[PDB]
């Protein structure tokens, strides 16, 4: 039947202690290639993905950034496409907290890194591809955010202990 936008979850831990679950709606109806990359990385079905990775940069009042499952510090990551991939479109905008958007290193350089906004970040519109939004557990993102700092360094280790598709 109709394509239902997928829902994926992250189970977050703080220094190894469970914190809670964040679930996301992925806008496969509007950005199918970008949504599918994140979905498959969340299930691990290609043999790699987000499980066990960390949020390396958290800036209170701005965003939480993760998805570097290869180098754990913001210098790595990889997509499911064998190469960094194009900015699919910029239809969706950075409208407020909970927006899920791709990190990148220039035009058409999407990999696996992403960020969850904790504020409206409209100056990123047309530069970063928005492809989902927090569905449930924004409170867990708010709890994660408290472990960030001005320069983004986290004061405790924030990990994706489990993830997958609901
Ligand atoms: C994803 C990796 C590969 C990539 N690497 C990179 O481009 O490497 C060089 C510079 C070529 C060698 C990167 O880090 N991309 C950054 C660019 C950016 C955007 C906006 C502001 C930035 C940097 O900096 C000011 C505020 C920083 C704290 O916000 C952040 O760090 C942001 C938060 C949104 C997601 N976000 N990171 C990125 O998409």
């Amino acid at each position: 039947g109709h394509m239902v936008n997928p829902t994926v979850f992250f189970d977050i831990a703080v220094d190894g202690e469970p914190l809670g679950r964040v679930s996301f709606e992925l806008f496969a109806d509007k950005v199918p290639k970008t949504a599918e990359n994140f979905r498959a990385l969340s299930t691990g079905e290609k043999g790699f993905g987000y499980k066990g990775s960390c949020f390396h940069r958290i800036i209170p009042g701005f965003m939480c950034q993760g998805g570097d499952f290869t180098r754990h510090n913001g210098t790595g990551g990889k997509s499911i496409y064998g190469e960094k991939f194009e900015d699919e479109n910029f239809i969706l905008k950075h409208t407020g907290p909970g927006i899920l958007s791709m990190a990148n290193a220039g035009p058409n350089t999407n990999g696996s890194q992403f960020f969850i906004c904790t504020a409206k970040t409209e100056w990123l519109d047309g530069k970063h591809v928005v492809f989902g939004k927090v569905k449930e557990g924004m409170n867990i993102v708010e709890a994660m955010e408290r472990f960030g700092s001005r320069n983004g360094k986290t004061s405790k280790k924030i990990t994706i202990a489990d993830c997958g598709q609901l």
